[PDB]
């Protein structure tokens, strides 16, 4: 509308543009998907793109086989001014796409599907573009998922402290309207967020737990930063013996940048005295590889694990 309404409102060309694709996607959400799955495409420097008829008949192994024949150093290798911003971009991307689809499209049964079913597909190729690409936009929209089962959690404290208070209200009283919604509101956020867990278990088995041990130093990286995240925002679901092996596994990777995540991850969860009881376990088990690591050869490694030996002394 007018300057002042455009600028006392700050859309970003990100927010501004998953705006419409959710418009567009409530038109038809074939051409949407079809638009969504050649972004990713594109995002890889593929320079191949999928037309309806193969995405209404062709299955994602047959289209991710067609679009591998298609390749011409990708976005997110890329140096220059151009494209300094864009690894930043098509993070914010993924979080912005999945903050707003968040109440309705997230839960209808084929857009999340689409999106995870592709990006595992891209994170099984031969082509470094694609299992980079797929794999930091699996990572990122794994972190969207978690804030949406946290947002969730707010909404289900509401919903039960709310049906409490109607609960004993009633009492010896034939279940009123009130306590019936209640009580349904209560089912659909549960329901909704097994959904969540279901979809974050789709993309932990079927990409995290095959790319952390990607070939690709960076690809490596980018799994163990992400479920270092997860652990601290989601201490109740991530926080356990079998996802911190792979993080404590990877400790004895031969590449200082993976090393180097390594240590940051367990930093943020070892300076929280709360869920410190949660690493006495991994602690023991794992005592002798950061410890070693200290002298480790890698300057700024040591730094890191010295660091983190400190926090584990202090508690
Ligand atoms: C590496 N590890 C394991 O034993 C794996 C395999 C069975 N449980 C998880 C471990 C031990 C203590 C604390 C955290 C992880």
């Amino acid at each position: 509308g007018t300057l002042f309404e455009v600028v006392k409102l700050g859309k970003s060309a990100m927010q501004s543009v998953v705006d419409d694709w959710i418009e567009s996607y409530k038109q038809d959400r074939d051409i949407a998907l079809l638009d969504l799955i050649n972004f990713f495409i594109q995002c890889s420097g593929c320079r191949g793109t999928v037309r309806i008829e193969m995405f209404r008949n062709m299955q994602n192994a047959e289209i991710i086989r067609k679009m591998t024949e298609e390749f011409d150093d990708y976005p997110l290798t890329m140096p220059g001014p151009q494209w300094k911003k864009f690894r930043s971009n098509f993070c914010e991307f993924i979080g912005v796409l999945i903050r707003q689809c968040q109440y309705s499209i997230i839960y209808d049964e084929y857009m999340m599907d689409t999106v995870i079913s592709l990006l595992t597909g891209l994170s099984d190729s031969q082509v470094r573009a694609f299992r980079h690409t797929s794999t930091l936009a699996a990572m990122k929209l794994m972190t969207a998922l978690v804030n949406v089962a946290l947002n969730l959690s707010i909404h289900q404290d509401n919903t039960q402290r709310q049906y409490e208070a109607e609960r004993n209200k009633m009492i010896g009283k034939r279940a009123n309207e009130r306590l019936e919604l209640l009580l349904q509101k209560r089912k659909e956020l549960q329901e909704n967020q097994d959904e969540i867990e279901n979809m974050m278990n789709s993309i932990f088995k079927g990409i995290f737990v095959h790319r952390y041990r990607d070939a690709i130093a960076e690809i490596r990286a980018i799994c163990i930063e992400e479920i270092g995240v997860w652990m601290k925002m989601y201490s109740d679901a991530f926080l356990n013996d079998s996802y911190l092996k792979y993080v404590g596994w990877t400790l004895h990777d031969r590449q200082g940048e993976v090393r180097l995540k390594c240590l940051k991850a367990l930093q943020s969860l070892y300076t929280n005295r709360e869920l410190f009881p949660k690493l006495e376990l991994f602690t023991n088990r794992f005592k002798d590889r950061i410890v070693s690591m200290t002298l480790d050869k890698e300057y700024d490694v040591a730094v890191e694990a010295i660091r983190l030996v400190t926090l584990i002394l202090h508690g």
